[PDB]
């Protein structure tokens, strides 16, 4: 919206490529978020100058209360450092929650388990798992209307091989001769409005799918990656953004390891 202040930075090279390794763009234009493909200081003042609140949200029932300590602790030292934020934790365990320092401008709700509230409160949100651990930088770069995160085990796989919900019977039926990529429900967000109407076509589709006796393979996952083929996100985030180096390692091909498992 504002114009933007005069900025010191290397000029963009044409018939030079960030990355020359790896699809940086989808075939609808989305771009693919790569480390390297992005000067992060360009779009810190993009986001800053709009003021930007990115809300993150989380559920740990039961058990996986024990997780939210180390979750919010990297989150400080990651995750939209310098911006608006405000964490959502959905638990069933309230006094269980860990009291984390927070940085600045950042706050958190605990919410013992409306979204209208999410509409007034932030401008994206940031949907992921708790068991996880931020180890990089996550920031803006990830923000637009509707992204989705490609699911570690299979980036490099053919879709055939994708473990969409393969039944006709079911909502989140995908043939083998469709599928852009496997996004994994462990992280994915956008606009506030974006992510609520996947949410209630996936709430939708998993009804339907109750009332005729059937069950996705992979659950939400699978309506997940049923409604990004028919809804195609704005954003891909890369494997960077959802990793396991236990099970996976480190490979050449991600210079930066974001978000990963804990084991
Ligand atoms: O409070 C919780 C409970 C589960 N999960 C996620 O749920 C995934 C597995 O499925 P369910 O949520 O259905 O839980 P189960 O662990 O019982 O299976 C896990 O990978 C985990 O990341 C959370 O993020 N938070
Ligand atoms: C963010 C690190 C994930 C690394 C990948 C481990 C491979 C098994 O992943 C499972 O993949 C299926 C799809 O085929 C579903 O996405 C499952 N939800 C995935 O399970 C996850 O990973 C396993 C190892 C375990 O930690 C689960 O709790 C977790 O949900
Ligand atoms: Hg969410
Ligand atoms: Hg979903």
């Amino acid at each position: 919206m504002v114009s933007l202040p005069r900025m010191v930075y290397p000029q963009p090279k044409v018939l030079t490529p960030c990355r020359k390794d790896v699809l940086v763009v989808t075939p609808w234009l989305a771009p693919i978020v790569w480390e390297g493909t992005f000067n992060i200081d360009i779009l810190n003042e993009q986001f800053r100058l709009q003021n930007t609140t990115i809300g993150l949200t989380v559920f740990a029932i039961k058990k996986y209360v024990a997780f939210l300590k180390l979750f919010l602790e990297t989150a400080e030292k990651h995750f939209m450092v310098g911006h608006r934020v405000h964490y959502y934790v959905f638990t069933d365990q309230p006094a269980a929650v860990p009291r984390v320092t927070l940085g600045t401008g950042r706050q958190l709700s605990v919410l013992e388990v409306c979204e209208r509230r999410f509409l007034s409160e932030v401008d994206y949100l940031v949907c992921v798992d708790v068991d996880m651990e931020f180890r990089d930088h996550v920031g803006v770069e990830i923000l637009t209307p509707l992204f989705g995160t490609l699911h570690p085990s299979f980036y490099g796989s053919s879709r055939e091989a994708f473990t969409y919900e393969r039944r006709p019977q079911s909502q989140a039926y995908i043939p083998k001769d469709e599928g852009d990529f496997y996004y994994m429900g462990a992280f994915f967000g956008g606009s506030v409005q974006e992510v609520q109407r996947l949410t209630r076509a996936c709430h939708q589709a998993m009804m339907v799918d109750q009332a005729n006796g059937i069950e996705a393979v992979w659950h939400d996952e699978s309506h997940l990656n049923k409604y990004l083929l028919r809804h195609k996100p704005t954003k891909v985030l890369s494997p960077e953004y959802l990793w396991d180096q236990q099970l996976l390692g480190w490979p050449a091909v991600l210079r930066k390891l974001r978000f990963t498992a804990v084991p």
